[PDB]
């Protein structure tokens, strides 16, 4: 059971659902956590989901070594095998883009070879984080990294946007989290790259902003340095314009910090392990085949209907210890059968998003639930939603700033998009924070979906004509 | 390009031109890990799939476990991959990379069963793996490679040796019905088994051109020895406690490799097409203007219809390869079914379909290409199978004494031999037959196949003359 309330205290409320709800387990090496089937399914499900579509574009996974050599630095060395020391050290690659690209060099010689697209599944580490949590700050994480060459850029760019709906589905699809779409600031995108495009989403608990996600316009600069060159159909030699882009195993605490509630999780239903428990109403000791064969019966037609079931018949615990057991790690439907049930023809069953409870019969019990699954899963999405457009003021001045900040909020504003002005900006909201003390706001991104900018409106923090709307807030 | 290296002549050659050509593999600069292009990463995800399914038909579920393992976990040797430094930093207690999850996962397994209703336990894991090893070979003997490894725990030692027994059957229909590669199902010895376990089993696959068996996968009765080692205990009904039962079953991308020497020809790859990921290539044939709009809307018609009978196809279409350019290529890709359309054939009804493993060729009405590309492929599928079959049935010689070993491992043979199975025995004989090799060499234990020939009354082991207790097979090997 959960003791600590979400907004009262996010950060335990957190780390008890996640482990109470057997999600992950810990283990003795620090910042490094055990999927286990009830989360890992769901990453399942959003993978299979996301590698279909990019299939249908024509992107193919591969496999890459995981290590690299001395022709490359802060990273981790594997020195021996064994009690034997190796001839050289050798390093478990940082990023992929070593590896990948000088291979991109040797694949790619004429313009019949592009467009070439490739995508990885794997499991990234990452050796400095300062305090783990699941999910969020981990020493690994699994995601899927692609990288493509195009002849051209606005093919690239095609490519770039196409997948970065493709995340906009991911989150609001299957995990029902809506998100923004949106370009990075100078400040924060890929370092090499012309264009980081993002999705965004919120925790209205902390007011904090998190990246869901990133699509990378990489352009020429990596081919310029990797000597990434094809032919063109006249002759000449050109650099191949990049993308490259990564979701990962974040997803699912953003699916988390969403939808959970009080009592724990709430999954929702396109990607849960189990979407409908049966809980036999026994108590201690009486078997008979009665309710239990009554309860296989009714899992033999929901799952024909495709819906994924499983019957807690536990001899040792009580139905209201499964209830909350359940609740706790969020399935969406409970299917409740006892005696009288059983002597009246139907079942009970409850939401776990509203708690409202309904009794069907055994007949009305496929069809009724799926409907009702529809229903949790757009219930989810329209709620969260109402909460995002309910978390972001829209400002014009700097004196708005520190309010909205407070109020866990985040701000769309006017800005004039000067690189230097963001490093001020987060320098001036940190320390406003520290004095307030009786912490920085920094860019999100730069919406897609543009209000309109009146003619000569300045910029809310430097005074200077303003180029367009950003949407800034404290930040994961 | 092309492959010009013969099979039967230069094999290791052949086996790097046909991965090179076929876009398989990309070499790279540490000894032992290659790159999986997209080709070959295709058939893995066809094997992944079908294991995948039929295993959560077994009520297993999947997981992820960490890729690092601590010092002490790990040793409750020589292979292993330490990390010491980040920097120039000493790391101040060095970690370990995985080379299998059971001292990962069963620290887990204490903690999560307490009772005999949290069993079976059921968890099976994709990942990547290492182990530093001999010489490497692509597919084959990598020292980085993606597998599967399952792991499950149950409250007897019968449910356990059962699934050990259905995990291994799923393996052979791994290699048989899927990639239509042969193979024996037998027990590991004593000296062969994995460490720490009570009960090994195996399929083995062999590789008639160097004579050399391999191990294609491995399903282990780990019994309660683990169990004590991490404390996995569990209350009965009585209330007592009792020590878990463990199996522990993998199967790798080696499996690829052994598809590809065991199908494979002069020309490159031959792709069974239960795995290959295009089974139909439509090369549409563009000449002098002739019809060109015309034939490239049949090919998308014909695809179509093939689709709606679960044929997976793909036009080659691309403008800037000549068709025997596109033959050639599809040949060493090793694509099962070749359709070329041209302008004499739209005059027709029919297209013209060529098989990879033969080179036969049909005259296909449009009507029949359906029906008819099923029976081919069923066919071709069974012609792989049964071609191999029969090599692996000729590259066995029963003998029953020593004296005959070294002719049979000199024709490149493995022997079904009868053996006492003491455990000395085994290097002993190992350490022998490498001395005669030269007058890598050696000849150790394959398996103990489940299929035992008859043991006359007093038959004698073949190299100590003692009784012989059970048929083995033995053989040089990867
Ligand atoms: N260097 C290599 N390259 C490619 N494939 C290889 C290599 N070495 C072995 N294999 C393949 O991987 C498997 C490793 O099994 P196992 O005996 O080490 O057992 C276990 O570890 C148990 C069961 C899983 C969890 N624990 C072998 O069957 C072989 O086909
Ligand atoms: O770190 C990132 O965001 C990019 C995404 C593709 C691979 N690396």
């Amino acid at each position: 059971m959960v003791t600590a309330k979400k907004d009262e205290n996010f950060s335990e409320w957190y780390t008890q659902a996640i482990v109470r709800s057997e999600m992950i387990e810990y283990y003795d090496i620090s910042g490094c956590y055990i999927m286990r089937p009830w989360a890992f399914h769901i990453w399942e499900k959003v993978q299979r989901f996301f590698d279909d579509e990019i299939k249908k574009m024509g992107v193919e996974n591969s496999y890459f070594p995981m290590f690299v050599s001395r022709h490359k630095p802060e990273v981790a060395w594997v020195t021996h095998y064994g009690d034997s020391p190796l001839p050289e050290k050798i390093a478990i690659r940082p990023t992929s883009e070593t590896i990948m690209y000088p291979a991109y060099a040797k694949w790619i010689r004429s313009h019949r070879d592009l467009p070439l697209k490739l995508n990885q599944w794997c499991s990234v580490v990452r050796w400095e984080f300062k305090q783990p949590t699941p999910f969020l700050r981990t020493r690994e994480f699994l995601w899927q990294e692609g990288h493509t060459a195009h002849a051209t850029e606005e093919e690239a760019w095609e490519l770039v946007l196409d997948i970065l709906e493709l995340y906009r589905r991911w989150y609001e699809e299957c995990l029902a989290v809506p998100v923004i779409k949106g370009e990075k600031s100078e400040g924060e995108k890929f370092a090499g790259g012309k264009k980081t495009t993002t999705v965004e989403a919120f925790i209205p608990e902390n007011g904090r902003g998190i990246q869901a996600a990133t699509s990378h316009l990489l352009g020429t600069n990596f081919a310029k340095m990797f000597e990434i060159e094809f032919e063109d159909e006249e002759g000449h030699k050109r650099l191949v314009h990049q993308t490259s882009w990564g979701c990962t195993t974040r997803s699912l605490g953003v699916m988390i910090m969403t939808h959970g509630d009080d009592k724990g999780l709430v999954i929702p239903p396109r990607v849960a392990s189990v979407q409908v428990v049966i809980i036999p109403i026994l108590f201690k000791d009486e078997n008979t085949g009665e309710i239990l064969g009554k309860c296989r019966e009714l899992k033999t037609m929901l799952e024909k209907a495709d819906i994924r079931v499983r019957i807690d018949d536990r001899s040792n615990y009580t139905p209201g210890w499964k209830y909350n057991h359940w609740e706790v790690k969020g399935v969406p439907l409970r299917l409740e059968l006892g005696p009288k049930d059983l002597a009246k023809g139907t079942a009970r069953v409850v939401r776990r998003d509203t708690g409202e409870a309904y009794q069907i019969s055994w007949a009305d019990l496929a069809p009724k639930l799926l409907e009702l699954m529809e229903g949790i899963q757009r219930s989810l999405f329209e709620k969260a939603k109402a909460r995002l457009h309910e978390g972001i003021e829209k400002i014009s001045t700097f004196d708005e700033v520190m309010p909205a900040l407070n109020r866990k909020h985040l701000v769309l504003a006017p800005w004039c998009e000067d690189p230097e002005s963001e490093e001020q900006i987060k320098k001036e909201t940190q320390k406003l924070s520290e004095i307030q003390a009786i912490g920085a706001m920094k860019t999100l991104c730069i919406p897609f979906d543009q209000p309109p900018m009146p003619e000569g409106t300045k910029c809310f923090y430097t005074g200077k004509p303003a180029k367009r709307w950003t949407l800034w807030g404290r930040s994961y």
